[PDB]
């Protein structure tokens, strides 16, 4: 149908029996979560919940998150999450930037706006009027670079598109247990959360303990038999380790879709070696927040796993597309340019960034084409290849530095997970380039690196860190590197 509500209803309605959530031992089906959610909805309006509302959601991920956030969706509101790792000052910023009438969950400077508690939430385990497809259904933050964490509102239409265009590339049915890997504020959880509830599949909600090794990930995964697993790359190669070292099988695992970030076959190689390629599929999905979690789709085979290219298919169905040259034209093949993006999957701009929206959205005097700022190029056969960020490919005293490729040659040190580079200020006059790196000494890694890069593209300055610091996401944080490095030296 047009909304999540009626994805939810209908599966709801026809399947009440099945497993909606699964959460250790503890099973709710479909048919009472329905019900305790047309309750929430009851509840918050008669609190002075309207529709095109914004609530916010603060609340560990389990049954009374979700049941919560269908609430708020049958209210006909948005709801506005909020990570429990998030620091006080950005959810302060984010409650007063989005505005919302009021919070669900317990909590921040000022309460004053109206609680439901999660106590309130877990009592309730015709009514208020239906939301729309132009009704949002979310609003996710992504990372501002200087400047504030920036907010994307997605409507109904728009994630109702986003399962349509998958329809026919993946397939689904209420067989499936989803893994909840992500945090409730990163928009790959909406896919998993409505992968499950929109087919009549379980989701198994990985319950939030930090201290969860990747091999207790990887045993819940199998004992709890999952279907359909959701990682960035960064938590698959890790995932991969655990599996290879205890020796887990997985034969219950259909797809393992990937995104967030590019995704390298070296990463994917030892997976490969073990399973194969055909069961399950890998399947590599380009996507950012602006254009509703997921932008093309791409099954890996064996070709991607002999070159370094990193293939991420072709558009979803919804999407038209421009490849897009520094002068605005379009560019040629195996040339790279910035992706530009067309479709029902794209957000109708950012909130209260006026400005912004109108330099990533545009429309000639046409399609409404989001601006991704990412780099790619249609190699022959049609497929986009990741090149990468615009942001990223910066210059330096003459020359241009691709950041991610000095990262991938640091990476290329056998005893390196990971690498962060990019230009650092260290005072107005001094500008130079400096790696963070997670494991060998910088003088080790410095005579490396002076193997395989031209000497203008070489780190001027070495950090060995335990781990690079992470926003909820799961992605590494360059704004917090750049600020431990700098308080460090
Ligand atoms: N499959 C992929 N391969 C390569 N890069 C990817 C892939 N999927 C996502 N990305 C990168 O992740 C980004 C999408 O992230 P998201 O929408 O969460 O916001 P962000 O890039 O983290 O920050 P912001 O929204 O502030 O630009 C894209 O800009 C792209 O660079
Ligand atoms: C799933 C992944 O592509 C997510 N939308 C992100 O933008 O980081
Ligand atoms: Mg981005």
């Amino acid at each position: 149908g047009a909304t999540l509500v009626d994805l939810f209803s209908r599966a709801a309605m026809e399947m009440p029996d099945r497993t909606a959530l699964h959460i250790d031992d503890e099973k709710i089906s479909y048919g009472l979560l329905h019900s305790w959610a047309e309750g929430l909805a009851d509840l918050l309006h008669d609190a002075g919940v309207r529709k095109g509302d914004r609530v916010a959601l603060r609340m560990p991920p389990g049954a009374n998150a979700i049941a919560a956030m269908l609430g708020i969706l049958r209210a006909g509101a948005a709801y506005v999450p909020l990570d429990i790792r998030n620091p006080p000052a950005r959810n302060a910023f984010i409650v007063t930037d989005s505005q919302v009438v009021a919070l669900v969950g317990d909590p921040i400077p000022e309460y004053t706006g109206p609680l439901v508690t999660e106590e309130n939430v877990a009592a309730l385990r015709p009514g208020p009027e239906r939301p729309g497809p132009q009704d949002v259904a979310y609003i996710i933050y992504t990372s501002g670079t200087t400047g504030r964490p920036k907010g994307v509102p997605v409507r109904h239409g728009n994630v109702t598109a986003l399962f349509e265009a998958c329809s026919r590339l993946f397939s689904f049915s209420a067989d499936d247990r989803w893994l909840l890997f992500h945090s409730m504020a990163f928009d790959f959880s909406v896919w998993e959360i409505w992968g499950a509830l929109s087919t009549g599949a379980e989701l198994v909600v990985l319950p939030y303990w930090t201290a969860r090794t990747p091999v207790e990930t990887a045993r819940v995964v199998r004992d709890r038999g999952i279907t359909v697993l959701n990682q960035t790359p960064t938590a698959f190669g890790a995932l991969t380790t655990a599996v290879l070292g205890e020796g887990i099988d997985l034969p219950e695992l259909r797809y393992v879709v990937f995104g967030g970030e590019k995704l390298t076959p070296a990463v994917v190689r030892p997976w490969a070696k073990r399973f194969g390629l055909d069961r399950p599929h890998l399947i590599n999905m380009y996507g950012i927040t602006e254009t509703t979690v997921h932008a093309t789709f791409h099954r890996l085979t064996e070709d991607d796993l002999a070159a370094e290219d990193s293939v991420i298919g072709r558009p979803l169905p919804g999407f038209t597309h421009r490849i897009v040259t520094e002068d605005g034209r379009d560019a040629a093949t195996g040339e790279p340019g910035e992706l530009w993006l067309a479709g029902p999957q794209v957000s109708e701009g950012y909130l209260n960034r006026p400005e912004l929206t109108a330099e990533r959205f545009t429309t000639g005097p046409p399609p409404r084409y989001y601006h991704s700022g990412d780099l790619v190029s249609r190699r022959a056969g049609g497929d986009l290849v990741y090149q990468g960020r615009a942001d990223l490919q910066v210059k330096l005293r003459g020359h241009r530095i691709e950041l991610s490729d000095v990262e991938a040659a640091v990476r290329t040190h056998p005893a390196v997970v990971d690498a962060v580079v990019w230009v650092h200020e260290f005072a107005p006059g001094d500008s130079r380039l400096v790696c963070a790196y997670t494991a060998p000494d910088a003088r080790a890694l410095r005579a490396h690196v002076k193997t395989v890069l031209p000497s203008y593209m070489q780190p001027s300055q070495y950090l060995a860190l335990p781990e690079l610091p992470r926003t909820i996401n799961g992605k590494a944080d360059r704004a917090s590197v750049a600020r431990a490095f700098d308080e460090r030296r």
